[PDB]
């Protein structure tokens, strides 16, 4: 099955930025022909630890740059909810419809999200135990989803830290496909006081590590300028880095392959 | 003076809320020294399962709130899902309640802080006790001025929580402290037996209150079976932890 | 029953430190009649973080400084051991043989204390969970010993950071005697990198938990002045603040405890 | 090159371990990429229970070493659990293994140092990866050269252990690094499904070998029955990792 890679700016800092960033996936896209890429970015931050920090432009303003990113590059979107009245909106141009790790229990939006008749990717919460996104799932599919994901972003590990517990990619497979969150993985929660913080030094090893235990995709934000990002300037990847990362785990994906367990 | 909430996890008719009531507003005769708040959500909005009990609606949640204010007089609380329900919640809550998975949706805050009404925001299990000054910033923001972060348990590993007592001192230097001795012993996707004993280490610690879910028949109750207290213990666990605070309270470290 | 409080200076830096400490512990038992007080301190720290760290002055100069604290002031002795040879000697002197929380687990060890028809005290180990101490009592019951204790000082949480469970209190309860470690609960494990941290700030508030949910005695480290301790110089408590803390918990024990459950 | 340290958890009898000697001693020459190294404790001695097997002693377990490395001519490895040890299992072990409980015991690490002997330290379930800077610093105030420290989960809540692989990256710039792929799924007080798909992570980040409990029938062994991995497939696994560590170590990062 098509390996998929989700990437794209954290924030629509603009619409520049993003057809900066969607040329490039583009430009890859055709490279590496196996793998379907989607094109992420957060019209809205609805939960920075700051009332100061950068939020965004807008829902209005944000499908509007998404619709212009699908239509300049023919690139598949995703961007995330919030509360249940976006998700009519949000359908209108996002191929997959994202639901935040702090509100992958919120029934309403869950629906709100499966009767569009999108895909639906829900952010594992850093509070659930990997067992416990079969619910998660049972709730989509109830409200009509048949295309569910499970993304792996770590889980709570004492304070301002996340680790990551592999064993979770296999056992949410069981009930879905898996998404590796390769930048959010390695943030530190509030690490910086008023905002998060994060060791990029960590990214690549651990989506390595991803592929090697075997998921059915990655997410990764990436952004030219990580420094001056509005948003997880610590943990986005810089742009240019983006394709030697996806050559990579399909060469460790492919060797690894046949190892992978039938579930 | 001191803060007790207390009452049905779940509105599961307005009419168990005024038995409730009718006890809340005995104790609450009884205890002159503290301030009862009747709390009872009008839909569980974040089960496990989709098959479980969510409530019968908003609607008819505030209506069965407002009977128990008009009835017996007492102070209401219960909590929010998303921002549109704000308005509509302060006609009849006197403390807004913020869930603890929504602790950091911005908007969700913001509008409960907009009703002028007094905010109650449960800290995530995600969140590390410094980390809720920021939350207490975004509702003094937002025109909030009595705001009060409730301390429920800490995720520990899979399906458990701990609850790190540090967090009461800490999260004091910011906003008034209440301890929800429910919750707090609950596991995830909890044992009553460890609810009395922590709530006994919450005010021998030092906090501006306790968070009760208590009914009749806990057994049957359609949320927090495991974890609700029976109403006939309300009333010698209350007398307990004033004792207790008495005694303490000598020796709570200033700020 | 006669609640435990078990305090003195974490390591023996001197004769002297000891005698001036055993003097004020001695004061306190005249003044705190109901209170069984055990005078403590390591003749080894076998397990500091680095190997430039203060350890001691050897278990024969050791033993010997704590006999003169016992023939002085009459007060009841107990260190703790790390390796089974030194179970024999230290019993020549300790009331209490300590057993320290990395080596809960280790058979031998336990055995060697409980043969020597001593009363023992594990620390509970930080990666240990509260119902897995029965098997702790089971081997001390096995090897003799009959009068035992628990020790709560925190759990593993996170990286550099412990937790204090209460629930464990009333859990071990079930098998043996619980003591709550007020001054090891709140340090940073490996917190100053060659050293481990800890805030001071959060002794008295948890000791005050401890006794309100209810435990058989606490144990302290005081140090007439923490902050030339050759060891725990951040988690010490004053000596002068003793007396003080001592009356405070008996004061909290006395009101809660007509509400401590039977177990 | 690559180390692979494996063997029965146990020394059950050393008849047990000349038939795992002779698997390992045929794998040894089919992968000569790999050097292999035979692992058997002669000493349980951190059982749970008291009732529990521990052994059949250091001098019956020593015996049994000797008669692998002697008949098969491969490395060994065990364990030592207090300082008097070092020395007479130092005769026959070429890696000294120091317990994860007993990495900060000092004495035991100087004992083990003191030998002359390669030092593996199991990272203790309470230590963070930079906490092993100064284990490894003890060692060689000791006199230690060739230092390894291996990854085998930390506690994570009660009765369960996290492998975080930041370790790997984080320990290696003071040691080479091994991963301990049977305890790493064991739950304190494991599932041997996850095994596999671990061990292919550690090699993905990358690691200088892996450390592995085998034994012809895991189901009857005396000690770690449930996560003890069949011998019949220890030949897979080790082609496995030989291939993903191939394609992999292309993108290691540097110290
Ligand atoms: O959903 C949350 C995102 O993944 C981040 O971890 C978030 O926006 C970080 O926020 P802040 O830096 O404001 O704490
Ligand atoms: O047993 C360990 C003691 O309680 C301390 O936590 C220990 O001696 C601290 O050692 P260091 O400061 O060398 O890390």
């Amino acid at each position: 099955e098509k390996f998929l890679v989700i990437a794209g700016p954290c924030a629509i800092e603009s619409e520049e930025l993003l057809l900066k960033v969607g040329e490039e996936i583009k430009r890859l896209s055709e490279k590496f022909k196996e793998v379907e890429f989607v094109f992420k970015s957060s019209f809205d931050k609805a939960n920075r630890s700051s009332i100061h920090s950068f939020r965004g432009h807008g829902l209005e303003y944000g499908v509007k740059a998404l619709r212009k990113v699908k239509e300049e590059f023919g690139l598949k979107i995703t961007t995330d909810i919030h509360e249940s009245w976006q998700a009519e909106p949000v359908a209108e141009v996002a191929d997959i419809i994202q639901i935040p790790a702090f509100l992958c229990r919120q029934t309403d939006l869950l629906l709100a999200a499966a009767k569009t008749g999108r895909a639906v990717n829900v952010k594992k919460g850093q509070f659930l135990a990997p067992w416990d996104t079969k619910n998660v799932v049972e709730k989509l599919k109830f409200g009509g989803a048949k295309e569910i994901y499970l993304t792996e972003r770590g889980t709570t590990f004492g304070y301002n830290n996340l680790v990551v517990d592999f064993r979770s990619l296999p056992i949410m497979k069981q009930w879905a496909k898996v998404i590796y969150d390769a930048t959010h993985s390695v943030q530190l929660p509030g690490g910086l006081g008023d905002k998060s913080g994060g060791m990029r030094e960590f990214i690549f090893p651990l989506i390595r590590a991803a592929v090697a235990v075997g998921c059915d995709g990655v997410f990764m934000e990436t952004h030219p300028e990580p420094e001056k990002a509005l948003s997880d300037a610590s943990t986005q990847l810089p742009l240019s880095q983006l394709e030697g990362i996806i050559e990579a785990i399909l060469e460790i994906r492919e060797v690894a392959s046949k190892y992978y367990e039938t579930i």
